[PDB]
């Protein structure tokens, strides 16, 4: 089928391309983009979010959060300090110090070296989960504050918002923060813009072999696992390339470099790191083959107010044919992490 290699691919579709966000999606996914679990998206030349990113400064970063990072041999588990409030001018004054700036360096392959070098060393501050968007109002084409996709049937039937999955997450960061190794809750996708700063670099791996790396880090972790079935959605687990290299298991990496767009599909596990004081944007979206991925994501069972969407209404208005047995729970459906969602029959054909 396509890209057998599962290789992650990037994309530069023209302004009439860009505008329907979903079909886009559906187009990738035609060419089997998915199957690497993360794909790059260059927005056209024409394209700006915003004027300018000059009005930002006094823009406050409510719960900073200081990463203390402990391990060896390239297994690593993260640990969250929250700080007191800050702008993104303070922020960036921390950032730019040559305490936490960026290290001299030729290749890329150099600062990766010197990240999983010295990640344990010196703990930087992390910008994240910040409520808020930085697109203009008028932003009609991949808003992150509105794409318009299914996944939009949870407020628009509840009214039950999640920040960060059906609302947009803001994310300031500095040389050597990172992002642990995980999917998205309910295995949803994931749009991520870069709007300024330095490149933040990506790791992952296929979906069609998430098992394989889940499997690795309960052997690496065997405490977190028999206290969770879905440790690693806590989000503090770094393991190194080198790491996943040694034991088999097939991954990818890219950097994203300011005004492009990352996606991460359902099941698509995915760890990196930024190269110094940037900003970045996300949320979550779903396509019709999500349903299924939702249907079947393993939650995390140890933790409250962890993200658990209702899948009722997706199964009854895409599945109807399927809700009682569903809801009976005698649904056996297998999941072919390779076949693009049906949006992308126009493609195929
Ligand atoms: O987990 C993701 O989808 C990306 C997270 C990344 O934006 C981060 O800075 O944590
Ligand atoms: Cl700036
Ligand atoms: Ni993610
Ligand atoms: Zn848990």
């Amino acid at each position: 089928t396509l890209n057998p290699s599962a290789r992650i691919m990037t994309f530069y579709p023209t302004m009439e391309e860009f505008r329907n966000f979903s079909r886009y999606i559906a187009y990738i996914e035609s060419q089997g983009a998915h199957r690497a679990g993360l794909a790059k998206v260059v927005p056209p030349k024409e394209w700006k979010p915003r004027a300018s990113y000059d009005d930002i400064d006094d823009l406050v970063i409510p719960a900073p959060i200081q990463q203390l990072v402990t391990g060896q041999s390239g297994l690593f588990t993260q640990y969250n300090i929250q700080k007191k409030a800050m702008t993104v001018r303070e922020f960036r004054k921390i950032a730019n110090s040559d305490k936490y700036c960026t290290p001299r360096y030729s290749e890329f392959e150099e600062l990766e070296r010197k990240y999983w070098k010295n990640l344990t060393f010196n703990p930087p501050i992390y910008g994240a989960d910040v409520n808020g968007t930085l697109y203009e109002k008028h932003v009609d084409e991949w808003n992150i504050g509105r794409l318009r996709t299914i996944l939009d049937l949870v407020e628009k039937e509840s009214g039950i918002t999640i920040e960060g999955v059906n609302t947009p997450y803001l994310y300031f960061g500095m040389w050597k923060t990172s992002f642990a190794w995980h999917t998205e809750d309910m295995d949803l996708y994931s749009i991520n813009y870069l709007h300024f700063g330095e490149p933040k670099s990506w790791y992952s791996v296929p979906p069609e072999h998430g098992k394989r790396l889940e499997r690795l880090a309960k052997g690496f972790f065997p405490g977190s696992a028999q206290s969770c079935e879905a440790f690693l959605r806590h989000k503090m687990t770094l393991i190194s390339p080198l790491m996943l290299k040694k034991y088999g298991i097939p991954f990818d990496k890219v950097t994203q470099e300011a005004g492009e767009f990352m996606i991460t599909f359902p099941y698509g596990y995915h760890a990196g790191f930024n190269h110094g004081f940037n900003c970045a944007e996300s949320t979550n979206f779903a396509t019709r083959r999500w349903i299924e991925y939702g249907k079947q994501a393993v939650l995390c069972s140890c933790r409250k107010d962890m993200v658990k969407i209702s899948m009722d209404v997706f199964v009854r208005k895409f599945q109807p044919e399927r809700y009682k047995l569903w809801k009976a729970g005698k649904d056996n459906t297998v999941i072919d992490h390779t076949l693009p969602t049906p949006e992308a029959a126009e493609f195929l054909k």
